């Protein structure tokens, strides 16, 4: 009774207000909980033919899509027009298998529709955080293991600052060489210890590690809520716009007693439903949720002792990363 696709977490992250594209979104969705014991297909159809009559007033969707992107959404709801007509073909042979393959691309439109409603990024960071790095948009980040790659998309719509710091230590080549650590009955994955004697990353312009406020968006909220826990906030039952509850969940780790205290330390969250007792867990609201794990799943369970990342890669979104620009306009006289 929670949403637990990691992408579909990032859609619904996405700062965005249109009610049909929500509606198409749901619909499609919805096929997969009805294909799970491969039996419902009368409610498969339903939602093909929901997803069908939302695209066949394409208009609803664009208007919320500025002009100058508008006719890319064009050809995206087009491809989707061609992909309900493929899976309802589909349907009529009860092919889940196929069925579920090509839902996964038609979702991937919609992602894609949905990501080019966001117009203007959607609240100011507070400006005491101007000198760190942040992310104004999303980021794909390919993170190359002994034993494969790890895709991972970072949210700075809702961790600006936090989803900043990481795509920057990315492009800095920080976590070329570090190992993985994974306890031995543990569902955290970490890394971005440095091997030397630092916790984390040193800046150069202050000599200093450079600490990142702790950063959580709150369900229903317009600006994250900084420095302090939900808990902390009086918030305790507050869940986070990005939850712990899917399998590689990329958060930051801290020490527990200081909540502005991260800085390289990351760890993946290895969530299992089946194991995972109703009720809350510790993570949510206390540590930063910053991306999802989005191709790489098995790879991300076998990660143990002795393995590490070779190399990181900003595949997609590096120009929505903002540095710091106090002395960007600054007029020197010689
Ligand atoms: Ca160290």
């Amino acid at each position: 009774n929670a949403i637990t696709d990691g992408r579909a977490l990032l859609r619904y992250a996405l700062p965005i207000n249109n009610k049909p594209v929500r509606e198409l979104q749901a619909s499609l969705e919805d096929i997969s909980a009805q294909l799970r014991a491969n039996r419902r297909w009368g409610a498969v159809s339903k939602d093909l033919s929901k997803a069908s009559r939302i695209l066949d007033k394409p208009s609803q969707i664009l208007t919320s899509v500025p002009e100058e992107r508008q006719t890319q959404a064009e050809t995206w709801i087009n491809e989707l027009k061609t992909g309900v007509v493929k899976v309802q073909e589909l349907a009529q042979s009860k092919d889940k298998e196929q069925v579920l393959l090509e839902r996964a691309k038609l979702l991937n439109l919609v992602s894609l529709i949905e990501e080019s409603m966001v117009k203007e990024f959607p609240f100011e960071v507070p400006e005491e955080y101007n000198n760190l790095p942040q992310l104004k948009g999303r980021a794909t980040i390919a993170i190359k293991t002994n034993k494969g790659d790890l895709t991972v998309v970072v949210d700075g719509y809702s961790a600006p600052v936090t989803a900043g710091n990481f795509v920057d230590l990315v492009k800095r080549g920080f976590y070329n060489g570090l190992e993985f650590t994974r306890s031995e009955e543990s569902y955290v994955l970490q890394t971005g210890d440095p091997p030397g004697k630092e916790q984390g990353f040193i800046d150069p312009k202050t000599g200093k590690y450079r600490a990142i406020p702790l950063e959580i968006l709150a369900e229903g909220d317009k600006k994250p809520t900084y420095g302090i826990t939900l808990e902390d906030a009086g918030r305790y039952l507050d869940m986070p716009v990005l939850p712990f509850s899917s399998f590689g969940a990329l958060a930051m780790a801290r020490p527990e007693t200081e909540v502005d205290g991260a800085s390289s330390q990351v760890f993946f969250f290895l969530f299992e439903p089946e194991l995972t007792p109703a009720g809350r867990n510790l993570l949510d609201g206390r540590y930063s949720v910053f991306g999802y794990l989005i191709e790489g799943r098995d790879i991300l369970d076998t990660l143990k002792a002795g393995d590490k990342i070779e190399s990181a890669t900003v595949v997609q979104g590096l120009d929505n990363l903002v540095q710091p620009q106090s002395a960007a306009i600054e007029v020197l006289f010689q």
